[PDB]
């Protein structure tokens, strides 16, 4: 199991534009297009992303290219983030994947706001950060996903993803 397999599971794969769980426009493997209400604005963003006239549709190959670019950017955002970096540097390989996952989903900014859980993660207080993480809008809006990530942080293994 790896970050790619992990997020593919959590985000799914869709070849047509679609609304995410907050009503935003996305496509591919969790690729956010626009926080705006226009399907047109989204088709515009999409073509610019793809570099061609899509018409709201991309190939698997295309979706995977956005995917690679997005995982890369998440990793680099964490590395450049003064609040995230040290957390990330203190964790083991599985747990780093769980941090990239949250970052991919909600942006560096959003994650950097989990100040208290970040502190516990840094201190290796597993079970307490797990409880802290659960007390969030994030866990309330997408609980199943939140639970897989959170278990990952708790146990340091891929258990929550095996089967899926
Ligand atoms: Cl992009
Ligand atoms: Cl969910």
């Amino acid at each position: 199991m790896n970050i790619f397999e992990m997020l593919r599971i959590d985000e799914g794969l869709r070849l047509k534009i679609y609304k995410d769980t907050e009503g935003y426009y996305q496509i591919g493997i969790g690729h956010l297009l626009t926080k705006s209400p226009s399907l047109n604005a989204a088709k515009s963003e999409l073509d610019k992303a793809i570099g061609r006239n899509t018409n709201g549709v991309i190939t698997k190959d295309e979706a995977e290219k956005l995917f690679n670019q997005d995982v890369d950017a998440a990793v680099r955002g964490i590395l450049r983030n003064a609040k995230l970096k040290p957390v990330y540097d203190s964790l083991d390989a599985v747990r780093r994947a769980a941090l990239i996952n949250m970052v991919f989903q909600m942006g560096e900014t959003g994650v950097a706001g989990f100040t208290n859980s970040l502190r516990m993660l840094q201190q290796k207080r597993w079970d307490e950060a797990a409880v802290n993480l659960a007390k969030s809008r994030w866990y309330n809006q997408t609980p199943n996903r939140a639970k897989r990530v959170i278990t990952t942080f708790r146990t340091g293994t891929w258990d929550a993803y095996k089967n899926l």
